[PDB]
């Protein structure tokens, strides 16, 4: 028994990866995920331009998960791509290559140059969608319409299989309409559910105090707090994109967390506050993990549990 | 040192009250809460007509908390306005009446009916605007423009202050957006922040199963899973409403869970999951847990502290 997948055309030796964002930012970063036991990893999301970010303290973690305004510090694109066709390994592992630019025109001129290199190179695009808009409005992925713009400019600029990176929803006809956007998208093949539940407040009693610094201490919620929230999206996604890949994200600490995920239809399964909290040394726990409770179970293979949750009658 | 507030022409021994539909559908439940040591308790949602609400299981909890798929089972308008009217014993504590019509139209019948029980018995409107839309359209307060519609004609009909029930938001647009509808509204003067978080998923490991049956075991999250939205939610109206009090709810099983919720702007703050898991001898523990803290740091009075949360800078 050995959890290795194949799918976009790439093999990957388990359905572990970092979540962009954590461990991924600097060459050290990505060097250290590439020697770890995951089996993929996914670059910092990108500007064209390096960024500094927010003011610290800008993440903060807690027994029962995380809350980050970091930002988007980032080394710039041409780091991650110069990373991705000079620098990384690929006999070792699969790389995605995560890019926010701040408005359309950006991203495509990243994805542009991104396309000849995951020609070369195999590596592989996710969109992240959580990117800021127009004034007035909320970030793309919750303005339907914008959503369908950004898409339609990068699948035209970029022209190969990419994946997109999405926020989580909370009203059904959400996921209907996000679902039915994605679906008109066939070089959309992979949806990852979920980002951080947004602009959550963490406060500290005895200090009376906020616990980061930008947004007046407001920031995305990870970890434990959003599992319930993140196999929703998962499942949501998974039932309606039945053409597409699901990769699952949020509150993954063990194991059986990852096999809830796969269970609700992911295909990979990311790892962001658990990750940055207790190092890369987390891969071959939730490994063992994730083979110990399919062994009890009698499961062999993913595929025999993937997206088979069960429903009540 | 006091818990006394006074709010809306009505004093409060405390600020403590059970969420709408924990433990207030019956009259049974309703002495429960009456009896309790609460400041004040608020009746189960209705509609006009008396409903049975969805198959079981439709609620379960769990360590980090719950999640439910009601579908509003409660006895009907008439009997939550006859307690109103004959049965509350206003000498205990102050009662709140929550509405959630299934349109503009039977809300309107309802706050029409209403209106004379408000003026001579003092009861106070609550209305819940996560109530559905046309379906395959969001709840009502996720659609802004209906939103609007509700609350112009509520105002109409019923012309006495009143407060809303709003679900989270996630987005500073979507804060910035309903605190400037609300605040189209002068006889919105309470505004409570949140209702469940929307459309999570719990699945059990062993058994490979949802743990509610309606909507493929989709539903709303309550508990520790939504503390920080909650107090995001609370904060984010409390600087955007100074005209309006916000009462708080989610995630309170403690007096410092409370004392987060108050420091973040909370008047009134309410109790469900804790409430329905514990029961409601919660309320004495809650005051003597908020008593010790605010002894420990020198607070007298709620006012001292109430929305004094500090920002890094
Ligand atoms: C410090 C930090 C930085 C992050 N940066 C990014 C990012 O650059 N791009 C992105 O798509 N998501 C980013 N995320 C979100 C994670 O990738 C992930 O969606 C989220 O943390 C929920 O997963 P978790 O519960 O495992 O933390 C970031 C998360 C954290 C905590
Ligand atoms: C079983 C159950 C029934 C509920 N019914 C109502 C309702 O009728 N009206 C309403 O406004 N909120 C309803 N809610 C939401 C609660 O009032 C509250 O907003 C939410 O549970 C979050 O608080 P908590 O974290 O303390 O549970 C219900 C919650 C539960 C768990
Ligand atoms: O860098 C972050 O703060 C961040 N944190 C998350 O939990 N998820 C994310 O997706 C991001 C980056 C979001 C983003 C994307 C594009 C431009 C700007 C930003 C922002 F960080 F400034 F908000
Ligand atoms: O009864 C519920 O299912 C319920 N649960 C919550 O956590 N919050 C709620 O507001 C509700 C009631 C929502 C509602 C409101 C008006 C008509 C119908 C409903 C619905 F339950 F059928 F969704």
């Amino acid at each position: 028994m050995c959890l290795k997948l194949n799918l976009l055309d790439h093999v990957f030796a388990n359905p572990f990866m970092n979540a962009a964002g954590v461990l991924c930012s600097t060459e050290e970063d990505l060097r250290c995920m590439t020697a770890s036991s995951s089996g993929a990893l996914v670059s910092k999301s990108c500007t064209s331009a390096p960024r500094d970010g927010n003011p610290e303290p800008r993440y903060m973690a807690f027994p029962l998960g995380s809350i980050n305004s970091m930002g988007l510090p980032n080394l710039g694109f041409d780091f991650y791509l110069k990373y991705a066709s000079d620098l990384h390994d690929y006999s070792k592992k699969p790389l995605f290559l995560s890019i926010s630019g701040l408005s359309v025109e950006e991203n495509v001129a990243m994805v542009r140059r991104l396309a000849p290199v995951a020609q070369e190179k195999g590596v592989l695009l996710e969109l992240n969608l959580s990117c800021p808009n127009v004034p007035g409005k909320p970030q793309v992925a919750y303005d339907f319409e914008a959503m369908r713009t950004y898409l339609q400019q990068v699948s035209l600029a970029y022209g190969l299989p990419f994946g997109v990176k999405m926020p989580p929803y909370f009203d059904i006809a959400h996921f209907d309409t996000a679902a039915a956007v994605l679906n008109e998208f066939p070089l959309v093949k992979f949806v990852t559910c979920v980002n951080s539940v947004g602009n959550g407040l963490v406060i500290d009693a005895e200090s009376e105090s906020v616990v980061i610094k930008p947004k007046q201490g407001f920031g995305g919620l990870g970890g434990k707090y959003i599992l319930p929230t993140a196999l929703a999206n998962v499942n949501a996604f998974y039932r309606r994109c039945p053409d597409k890949l699901v990769f699952g994200c949020g509150g993954v600490y063990s194991g059986e967390d990852a096999f809830l995920h796969i269970l609700a239809g992911a295909s990979m399964v990311q790892v962001g506050t658990a990750l940055q909290e207790e190092g890369p040394g987390i891969f071959t726990r939730l490994e063992d993990e994730l083979l110990e409770i399919m062994a009890r179970k009698g499961y062999r293979t993913l595929e025999e549990f993937r997206g088979r949750v069960k429903t009540i009658e």
